């Protein structure tokens, strides 16, 4: 009967609302404090909210959902019926809980050391080598010896991960964890739209890549970079080569048109961890959106401790699922690159705020990319000129190019690494990878979309995708993609809100009540509408689309092509094959 349903969804509802929030203060502490003590509670308040799950997704399965009338009641439901990790008998459970914090663990507490004594974690340490260095040993020695220290080390707990995982999947209907995780964005042509997407942003990051690839051509040697070839996936300015931005210095349009040092003039203008997220919140609240509760302030962890301890650094935003307690946990240094992250996880916290009237169940953004855009959308807006400037951060059409560059190395760069992380994962999930293959094809993919090669032959043992957080972390990696396809369609959509008229890199939405309005429209629905709803919301249209980026960038496009064209570069990596001979 349709009043059963709505009474189940009504119990599940408040049930819920107490087992999260019991789960998110425990998940909490291990985060902000591993220990062998908080490992353990974890573990014990995980078989909790399993408990809850299993009751709960049995009885919703009992109902016939396409046999019932409200659309709200059928959607949670059908929710609850998918039981994930939950699903697994109680020894598979056991297990992959063990490996999942296994994985994680061994991620976070890998070091690299010289032999002299010194040993270097991840962050701060060996990110900033690879975005500081200019010497080709110093840089392959942060790059092979995090590969070697991390990725090396998740190897053991991948394959039975995998395995899990895929049994989880299959236990809830889906035929592997990869079908699974694509079916949160409810589109069948989800594959097809993404590649479309991606075919789009060719000449864009072609022409970067080859530019790029002159420049490092320049300053690293002749022999050590092949025009022809793809790129050494050390040179970049990131471990991963995923955002090229620090490497500006090498690239830079016009250098007889310098801007200043904005990282040196935070620090000389004293900023805070703690002013840099007071900033974000000034931004959101100028469009007319919610203020964090001052229980924010109390709570959140905004900076590394300096007590020692082991921490997961990696920058998340929580909900506790009680519509008060939300925080951020965020190892914080004081620049550019975590100034635009702490407005990144400032817009989960809106997201959070926006749809904490909804049923639990419907408590996540229109689709996964949603939830990453909101704060990059306005981060955009910050990263303007104007809006630097009028924090104090900076003092033609040669600066416009600059900025446009600083941008592209960002944005754009990242498009094809986005892309082919779960192009892997989807891969190994339905097992054409297996793990004789897993690194092989890595690169393979790495090659094929980002035009890079490994400065090292990886040998026997290697698992490079385990060096990436998200990997052993088991967090779906196509959300960043969409996100930044997206939040290009919604600084467009705002803009034009917000009646700002010429070119679209120059839009800064600060204090726009109508742009503002759109998004909270749109971040109301949480997810009880399909996401093309919030989509026409915010943008008067329904589909996902790369135009907006092409807009955004389409004068360093031009100046891109005059200048590879000039010195006659290949666009692309035709000698495909090419390895350095070091
Ligand atoms: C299908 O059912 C949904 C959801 O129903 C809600 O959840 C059920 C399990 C039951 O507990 C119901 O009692 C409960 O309503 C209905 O959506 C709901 O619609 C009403 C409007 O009729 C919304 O109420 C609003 O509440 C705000 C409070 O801030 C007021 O300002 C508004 O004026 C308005 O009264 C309610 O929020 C909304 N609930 C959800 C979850 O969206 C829906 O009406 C129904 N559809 C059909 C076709 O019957
Ligand atoms: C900090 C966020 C998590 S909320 C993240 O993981 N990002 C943001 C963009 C890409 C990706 C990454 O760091 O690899
Ligand atoms: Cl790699
Ligand atoms: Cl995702
Ligand atoms: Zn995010």
């Amino acid at each position: 009967d349709e009043a059963e349903a709505s009474k189940f969804v009504e119990e599940y509802d408040r049930t819920s609302q107490v087992v999260w929030n019991e789960y998110a203060e425990a998940n909490w502490n291990y985060n902000t404090n591993i220990t062998t003590e908080t490992s353990k509670i974890l573990l014990q308040k995980n078989m909790q909210i399993a408990n809850h799950t299993l009751k709960y997704g049995t009885q919703a399965r009992k109902f016939d959902v396409n046999q019932l009338q409200n659309t709200t009641i059928k959607r949670i439901i059908k929710k609850v019926q998918d039981l994930e990790r939950a699903a697994l008998p109680a020894q598979e459970l056991e297990e992959y809980n063990k490996i999942l914090l296994d994985m994680e663990t061994t991620y976070s507490v890998a070091t690299v050391c010289h032999p002299n004594g010194s040993c270097l974690q991840l962050e701060p340490d060996l990110t900033n080598v690879m975005a500081t260095s200019r010497k080709y040993e110093d840089l392959l020695w942060a790059w092979e010896g995090w590969r070697d220290k991390a990725g090396r080390a998740i190897l053991q707990f991948y394959p039975k991960y995998v395995e899990l995982i895929n049994q989880a999947a299959r236990l809830n209907g889906y035929v592997d964890a990869g079908d699974s995780w694509r079916s949160m964005y409810e589109t069948p042509s989800l594959e097809q739209d993404l590649e479309r997407l991606f075919q789009e942003l060719q000449p864009l990051y072609l022409n970067l890549h080859a530019y790029v690839r002159r420049a490092l051509h320049r300053h690293y040697g002749a022999q050590h970079i092949n025009l022809e070839g793809p790129i050494p996936a050390h040179l970049l300015g990131n471990m991963w080569a995923q955002t090229w931005s620090n490497i500006y210095d090498l690239v830079v349009p016009f250098p007889s048109a310098p801007s200043m040092d904005t990282t040196e003039a935070m620090l000389k203008q004293g900023w805070t961890p703690r002013r840099m997220f007071k900033e974000a919140d000034d931004f959101f609240t100028s469009l007319g959106l919610l203020p964090v509760p001052p229980e924010f302030w109390n709570k959140s962890m905004l900076e590394k401790p300096t007590d020692g301890r082991e921490v997961v650094c990696h920058a998340s935003a929580w909900d506790f699922y009680n519509g008060k307690d939300f925080r951020i946990k965020q190892c914080t240094t004081v620049n550019l690159e975590d100034l635009v992250v702490a407005h990144h996880e400032m817009g989960h916290i809106q997201y959070f705020m926006q749809y904490k009237d909804l049923p639990v169940a419907l408590r996540e953004g229109a689709n996964p990319g949603f939830h990453e855009a909101i704060g990059d959308v306005l981060a955009l807006s910050v990263s303007t000129p104007k809006h630097l400037h009028s924090l104090n951060l900076l003092s033609s059409d040669e600066h416009d190019i600059n900025f446009l560059m600083k941008m592209a190395l960002d944005k754009i760069a990242f498009i094809p690494f986005s892309y082919l992380v779960d192009q892997w994962r989807w891969r190994v999930f339905d097992g054409s990878i297996t793990k004789e293959n897993y690194n092989q094809e890595w690169w393979s993919l790495r090659l094929k979309y980002q035009g890079l090669c490994p400065p090292v032959p990886r040998t026997q043992g290697d698992f490079d995708p385990g060096a990436k957080f998200h990997i052993p972390s088991s967090v779906p990696y196509i959300k960043y993609f969409v996100s930044f396809i997206i939040q290009f369609q919604f600084h467009e959509a705002l803009c034009q809100a917000a009646g700002h008229t010429g070119p679209l890199h120059k839009c800064d939405i600060y204090q726009s009540k109508e742009a503002g309005q759109r998004l909270a429209t749109a971040m109301k629905l949480g997810f009880s509408r399909p996401w093309p709803e919030a989509m026409q919301l915010i943008t008067g249209q329904p589909n996902m689309s790369a135009s907006a980026m092409l807009s955004y960038f389409k004068p360093l496009l031009d100046w891109l092509r005059t200048e590879n064209e000039l010195h006659g570069e290949k666009l692309g990596w035709p000698q495909y094959n090419w390895t350095p001979n070091s």
